């Protein structure tokens, strides 16, 4: 009953665009996406059904 549905999980990084108060996926030493522990890469199209 309902939707059933499964759950992916990704997480999305940015940093100061040289410490100007911006920000943005440049001037990014990580990962431009991660997984919780922010070494793990996971791009939100990495992703497949």
């Amino acid at each position: 009953e309902g939707k059933l549905s499964v759950f992916a999980e990704t997480y999305e990084n940015e940093t100061k665009l040289a410490l100007v108060g911006n920000w943005g996926t440049t001037g990014l030493t990580y990962p431009k996406f991660s997984d919780v522990t922010g070494k793990i890469k996971l791009p939100k199209d990495s992703f497949r059904p």
